[PDB]
């Protein structure tokens, strides 16, 4: 097992000497190792599960990173650079540079506490930059969350408002690239974390860059509250919640769906006064409510939200018209 071969004081390839743990997903776990063959630097390795879909992950999102590191050399889009990769005991290894916590990680040891509007702006700016880099490059991420948001540093300030941690420097790189795929690839039939998944991907509609904007949609809304607007792990549920946080859904995406399973006839198939109907009633409600104050900078913040959120993925805002959005004009003064 993994847990055999992850422990602190560990070489790996002969070079690598593990000093810490520093996260793990479905994937595996990442450790923080001495690079004893490059004058100490301390790196990030990525050490996957010995198991078949993780070992595919792992072998695309290295031919990924070799095209993306490649193209942008300078890391200009801030996409996680990969230094190597190697085996070790059966399991693939994929080394990074080291990176400070993610978005999650960060917001977790805040108490779940929502980050400031200014540092939002920064975050979502540069989020939208590197995620359309891949747009432009034939990629579309498919998993983009807060935990795939990484901080370059994390460095905080502490005070009292609830204490506060405040970030130094908000920087961020975008991570994990383990189900990124190209435009001419197949696509799997659900992708995405289910908070994070947009309703053409529920709806098996079909799906391309635009869920990638989704996905963004609902990491801002989550870094400006703390939490989700969709906290549900069923498919129809989240939908009912869509519903009541932004109206509708198309009638166009209603009758072309496959997933009849939803629907009688031509609305949700939903029982408002049922357990589950109860508890959406009650957490949910128009994305304008959500707003934690009227002042202009807000509002620029959810008219960009909304767009992102929108359910036709055609009429969706993309990457490249986001990055010109009003919300954004605070930092090309
Ligand atoms: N999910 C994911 N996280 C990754 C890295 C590798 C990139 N660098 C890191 O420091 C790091 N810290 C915590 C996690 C990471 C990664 O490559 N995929």
């Amino acid at each position: 097992s993994m847990h055999l071969i992850c422990q602190s004081g560990d070489v790996l390839s002969a070079r690598y000497e593990i000093v810490d743990t520093l996260g793990e997903g479905a994937f595996g776990k990442v450790v923080e190792c001495i690079d004893h063959k490059a004058g100490g630097r301390h790196v990030a390795v990525k050490i996957v599960k010995n198991v078949d879909r993780y070992c595919e992950a792992a072998r695309s999102e290295i031919q990924v990173l070799e095209h993306l590191n490649t193209t942008d050399p300078n890391s200009t889009f801030r996409c996680v650079q990969m230094l190597e990769w190697f085996e070790h005991h059966g399991h693939i290894c994929i080394v990074f540079e080291l990176l400070g916590l993610s978005t999650y990680d960060f917001i977790k040891e805040n108490g779940f506490l929502p980050f400031r509007l200014d540092h939002i702006r920064k975050m979502a700016y540069q989020i939208c930059k590197s995620v359309n880099f891949l747009h432009s490059n034939k990629l579309t991420h498919t998993d983009l969350k807060p935990e795939n948001i990484l901080f370059v540093q994390s460095d905080y300030t502490e005070a009292y408002n609830r204490d506060e941690r405040t970030l130094i420097n908000p920087d961020i790189k975008v991570v994990d690239f383990g189900s990124a795929t190209y435009d001419d690839e197949h696509h799997s039939t659900l992708v995405s974390t289910r908070h994070y998944r947009a309703p053409e991907v529920i709806l098996a509609l079909g799906w391309s860059q635009p869920c990638d904007v989704w996905s963004i949609g609902c990491i801002l809304i989550e870094y400006y509250l703390g939490f989700t607007v969709f906290p549900t792990h069923d498919s129809k549920e989240h939908l009912a919640m869509m519903e009541r946080i932004l109206g509708p859904l198309p009638k166009h995406m209603i009758q072309k769906t496959r997933k009849r399973k939803y629907f009688h006839h031509d609305r949700l198939d939903w029982d408002e006064h049922s357990s589950a109907g109860r508890y959406v009633s009650r957490a949910c409600k128009p994305l304008k409510e959500f707003m934690l104050s009227q002042d202009v900078e807000h509002e620029r913040l959810f008219d960009l939200i909304q767009k992102m959120l929108e359910y036709d993925p055609a009429k969706r805002i993309t990457l490249r018209e986001a990055l010109k959005h009003p919300f954004f004009d605070l930092l090309k003064k």
